[PDB]
């Protein structure tokens, strides 16, 4: 009864998370101290990501904590931001971003700060975490985690939607692809899949629609990119064979990205369509028209 396509178990998630390296001189502290005095194992924890906020456009921010259910982060804030640009730097080749669109940013400063001040400021946070939570099981809104099916369709269709945020992420096609009609027991190894009309139909967009699985660097015979505000992706055909007339309506797209142990899990970052009047039989620009879109069924 193993999960035969999981690296990780949840307490070795856990225990990994907690014992990371920092650099940072209140980090692990901080992390530590929250976690285990919250003591609530139905929340799910990230470190250390990278999100963007909504209209700091182009711009990468770090949240040493992040809680997806309560679309909440925490910033210890460090007066130097140049020396964490390593990490950024390596998280936006991985595309291990998080577009934070809609979530409470806390802070805490981590300098010039006694340790019964640290402690202070992090046990107000945590009352604010609790909060949040019952805040919405309260409204009935609250889900517990859910490691197992972390990077399954389950969550988005029992939601009925999905948008870009923390969870809208996949470990394989077919598990996005279950999210749009998809039955098939089989895998899915292509760079694309055609919505059939019903499905496109009904989950209310109009006329073309695909599942585009993209490589947004230079892979192949294709050097592609995405815009530092993740709203434009360029494809630039390298064979001439390849280049080819843009006959879709629109494109949903589930970006290929990497986790910091390299394993490759799939990025919804929204749904595209073509800039006609930017693009060439060579190049091709994508601009972003919804950052959500329904699920079938």
């Amino acid at each position: 009864h193993h999960h035969h396509h999981e690296f990780m178990s949840k307490t070795d998630y856990i225990l990994r998370a907690l014992s990371k390296i920092s650099h940072k001189r209140w980090e692990h502290y901080i992390i530590n101290r929250v976690v285990h005095t919250l003591d609530d194992p139905d929340i799910e924890f990230v470190c250390q990501q990278c999100i963007r906020k909504e209209g700091h456009l182009g711009k990468i921010y770090l949240a040493d904590l992040l809680f997806p259910q309560l679309n909440l982060y925490l910033e210890i804030d460090e007066a130097h931001h140049d020396s964490n640009d390593a990490r950024k730097a390596d998280a936006v080749r991985r595309l291990d971003i998080v577009e934070a669109t809609g979530f409470q940013e806390e802070r805490i400063p981590a300098s010039n700060i006694t340790l019964s001040e640290v402690n202070k400021l992090v046990d107000e946070f945590v009352r604010l975490v609790k909060d949040k939570k019952e805040e919405l099981e309260n409204q009935g809104l609250f889900f517990r985690w859910d490691y197992d099916e972390r990077y399954s369709a389950k969550k988005h269709i029992n939601t009925g939607y999905m948008a870009v945020g923390p969870n809208s992420v996949f470990r394989y096609h077919r598990d996005a692809l279950q999210c749009f009609g998809y039955r098939r027991e089989g895998h899915h190894q292509s760079g694309g899949w055609a919505l059939p009309a019903e499905v496109a139909q009904s989950i209310g967009l109009t006329g073309r629609v695909m599942v585009w699985f993209p490589r947004l660097y230079e892979a192949g015979e294709w050097k592609n990119a995405l815009s530092a505000d993740g709203n434009k992706i360029t494809e630039q055909s390298l064979n001439a064979t390849r280049n080819y007339q843009e006959t879709w309506d629109y494109r949903i797209v589930m970006a290929h990205s990497r986790d910091e142990l390299n394993r490759t899990l799939y990025r919804f970052l929204g749904v595209f369509a073509i800039d006609v009047d930017k693009s060439s039989d060579e190049v091709k620009v994508f601009s972003r028209v919804y950052s959500r879109v329904n699920v079938y069924r």
